């Protein structure tokens, strides 16, 4: 059959583009993905990786872990309870969490059953050749054909997959699509990583875990979440800490083995050992492109496996695209988003358009969370020549009668002190994703911290601290930081 | 006994006016307060009204109230425990909140003993004459001068004060002010007005009242919460009567009198009765300006009764000035300090600069809660030719799961539809006041509907959601609703 525009992927961007170009442009689209469902074998499915094993599943469980510190929380309010009668049930959490994937699975089936010019394949994509996509029964490529789709334009858009450290014992792992699958909670796990995945992961099996159960999580660097805001790095680093959750710094696996009654004996590098339940890798997130035969039609890919791609999100073989973590760069589901609606006005609309990866507004589901927006002060200080750091960090009130008086909301602003533009924004605490969001608007607007401070604060909120910063806690010139 | 600037009241502007003065112009400044600590006889102490008997406690108190619905919605999430071992402790609630505010008090007299110049004065602030101000041992003229204080400036900064309805039985009824100290929590509340007060209070007792317990919230007219975005009023109402609060809509209290077992019987001017242990009365609140004796240096009032003032907080009077609640505009903290700030900043920093009383953002701790900044469509549909309002109403994922599917996520952006500029956002539901805060900035910005389509989402958010709207759900053309332009 013959199409205006072919898509591989049913995910984030692959969905955008391809109700973009058929609704939008009138156009006539094909789109192809391995599963109508969630979960095992392929894990992702309709609706792609955010959907089905990403941001929508975990923040249903990141939320449910919340209520482990607002049922503990609730006593400094006066709540009163019989402790003793708490339990955690992780089975309910998964079946909640299994309906509302479905739910959105099925509501995607209805899409393309509803939108014409917009046809759903089911199986696996590759390019035969430039204009050719064949859909056959599994990865194989010896596998049966299902369909052969002509293709005017093909999009790449099969997302990332976890990496798995080739160590003796892998198999006796998993990573986060299985997580999302574990019928019962680990008494005792160990998140490996120190990326959002594994903290977010940590959080949330620390919350769910057995009575004396116990949450480890490892990572090869001296401090987690590298990327991130280093204030806010060593002050998450303390508050999972605090919420019992033993932080294993400068250590990485080098092999796992079964212990006799099937728990996993974990060999660190450092000889150091653990026994636990659930070895859960979160070491990274590598383009899917293996499958897509791209050797057919000599598509350039990185020596990683991303594909290569312009601002436009032009392969070097013209009429073929790429969107999404394919392409390796930022990998968040608004990003494919936005590169796919695009592709698409550029590509249908003549309308041409590229997707700013900077100052893009993300969070960490973290207990508590992270917020940030823009460049770190790391960074702003090697490409400016004055910084400054507008820093406030401080227990909230309500944490003082919560009892969490651990839990210090952080709020920095980096400058380009020469003139006062916002370069960068990084929040720590409740509500701190929520108010990142009208922060990626001024960042687009070039905001200046004077137009934070002479805004009129909300109180009493967090958020109002942004607004309450009139003078620099300490700079950086010419790369060096001064008090 | 001679000062730069006297400021009479220690409340969210005269703080922010006197501390500025002190700190950054090293000017010198006497502040007086009628108490150092929050309660009982006056209420507001050092500190102001939000910190002793506002914001900062009421905050403390909604959080509290909050958990009767975390406690609930858990179970969605697999929490499981003993449903029926359940109590809210009032005592323990009111307790915390004390030793919170005592705290933040003794925070202030710190400031004051660790700040040259900046001195603290106890009693009432009068004004003698043009450069004097006088403090007196009570609110009465007559009583004892304690202090006689030269002002090359005065500020006027008193805030406000509950207005109590002149009904037979008013003395039966609390305002805020009491209801901070209430010695156990009523099992039936009347709370009295449409406002924020009145909507945020029925929310805190309808979490801590005793079993068989009943909140209703009265207001005189049709629709609580004037000059909210509609949409959020009819929103906040039905979430209000879905977690077990009656609103009763045109009606107001014609008299109480006390029942023989201590209770209220109160007579609505309808005919209706209701019998409640609490009356608490949020009508309004009205500038205190009384006890000040404006009339010995002819200090000029408004037809409403607040301190007239120019932009630069300027009273009729030279060297005179009045910042807050006590003009009787915005009754905000954030507006008082800016008002404060700008005041000195002008005056002592020869820097002169007026308070934006628009595209102000601000919120109501209703559960779920309120977040807005700027005009309500009615309001810009006056001013603006075309206005488009782009709007998303959906119960959020995760309140599907709790089980509260009337917890509605409402986002409005009202635009002026000739140039996309952004004059109002409105949001409800959880969050709202958090995400809100950044979108003051937005507006200060002059952001249009395009800044907010063409910034990326943060997922998954309640806020992305202003990141989302691209076509409006409609339009007012000359102040004419519609679904589609001509
Ligand atoms: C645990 C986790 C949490 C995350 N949390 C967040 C978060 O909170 N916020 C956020 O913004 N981002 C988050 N992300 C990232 C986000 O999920 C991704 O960036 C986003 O889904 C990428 O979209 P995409 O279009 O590139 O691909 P995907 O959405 O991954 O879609 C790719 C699709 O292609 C299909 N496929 C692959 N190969 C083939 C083939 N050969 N033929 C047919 N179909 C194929 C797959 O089945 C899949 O459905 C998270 C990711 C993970 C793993
Ligand atoms: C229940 C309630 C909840 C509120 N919630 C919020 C909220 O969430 N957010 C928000 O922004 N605003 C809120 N407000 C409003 C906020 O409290 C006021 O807007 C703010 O306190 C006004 O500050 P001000 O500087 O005008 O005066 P205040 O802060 O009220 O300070 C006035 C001070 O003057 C003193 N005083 C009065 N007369 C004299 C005299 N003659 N001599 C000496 N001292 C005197 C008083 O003791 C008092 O301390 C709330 C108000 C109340 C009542
Ligand atoms: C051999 O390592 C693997 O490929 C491996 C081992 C164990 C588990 C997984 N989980 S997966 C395919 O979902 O990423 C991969
Ligand atoms: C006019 O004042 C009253 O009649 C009255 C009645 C009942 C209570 C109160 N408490 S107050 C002064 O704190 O608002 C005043
Ligand atoms: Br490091
Ligand atoms: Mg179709
Ligand atoms: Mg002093």
């Amino acid at each position: 059959k013959a199409f205006d525009l072919v898509v591989i992927g049913a995910g984030s961007g692959g969905l955008e583009a391809g109700w973009n170009a058929a609704t939008l442009y009138g156009k006539r689209v094909a789109v192809v993905d391995v599963q109508t469902s969630h979960g095992p074998p392929f894990y992702a499915a309709l609706g792609g990786t955010c959907v089905n094993v990403g941001c929508v599943p975990k923040k249903l469980m990141v939320t449910g872990a919340q209520y482990m510190d607002h049922l503990r929380e609730s006593a400094g309010f006066g709540w009163e309870f019989d402790g003793s009668s708490v339990k955690a049930n992780w089975k309910k959490l998964i079946a909640a969490k299994n309906e509302a994937v479905l739910d959105i699975n099925k509501s995607y089936e209805g899409m393309f059953n509803d939108t014409e010019g917009l046809d759903f394949f089911l199986g696996w994509g590759s390019l035969e050749s430039k204009n050719v996509v064949v859909v056959r029964e599994t990865a194989d490529p010896k596998s049966a054909v299902k369909e052969r789709l002509q293709a005017d334009h093909i999009l790449l858009a099969t997302g990332s997959w976890p990496q798995m450290p080739a160590i003796p014992g892998i198999e006796h792992c998993i990573s986060s699509n299985e997580a999302f699958y574990l019928p019962e909670p680990p008494r005792r796990v160990l998140t490996v990583g120190g990326g959002f995945i594994s903290v977010e992961f940590a959080g949330i099996f620390n919350a769910y875990k057995p009575p004396g159960g116990k949450v480890t999580l490892c990572y090869r660097n001296n401090l987690i979440l590298r990327g991130f805001d280093e204030t806010i790095r060593e002050e998450v680093t303390k508050q999972l800490t605090a919420n019992g959750i033993e932080i294993m710094t400068n250590e990485n696996p080098a092999k796992v083995s079964l212990n006799t009654d099937g728990s996993k004996h974990v060999t660190f590098e450092s000889g150091k050992t653990l026994d636990v339940d659930v070895v859960m890798m979160a070491i990274g997130r590598i383009p899917r492109t293996n499958d897509l035969q791209l050797g057919n039609v000599g598509v350039k890919l990185t020596p990683k496996g991303g594909v290569q791609v312009d601002e436009f999100s032009r392969t070097n073989v013209p009429n073929i695209y790429a969107i999404g973590d394919i392409t390796d760069r930022l990998m968040l589901t608004p990003v494919a988003i936005n590169e796919g609606a695009a592709l698409v006005d550029t590509v249908f609309g003549n309308k041409p358009r590229k997707t700013d990866h900077t100052r893009v507004a993300s969070a960490v589901f973290s207990i508590p969370p992270i917020g940030t927006c823009g460049l770190i002060e790391e960074v702003a200080a090697k490409e400016f020549e004055k910084v400054a750091v507008y820093m406030s960090s401080f227990t909230p009130l309500m944490h003082n009668i919560s009892g969490s008086k651990y839990k210090k909301f952080v709020a920095k602003i980096v400058t380009n002190h020469s003139d006062g533009t916002v370069l960068g924004v990084h929040l720590l605490g409740d509500g701190a994703p929520e108010i990142i969001q009208a922060v990626g608007v001024c960042l687009r607007l070039n905001a200046k911290i004077s137009d934070f401070y002479n805004t009129i604060g909300v109180h009493p909120t967090s958020a109002e601290e942004l607004c309450s910063m009139r003078t620099p806690s300490y700079y950086y010139v010419k790369g060096e930081k001064m008090e």
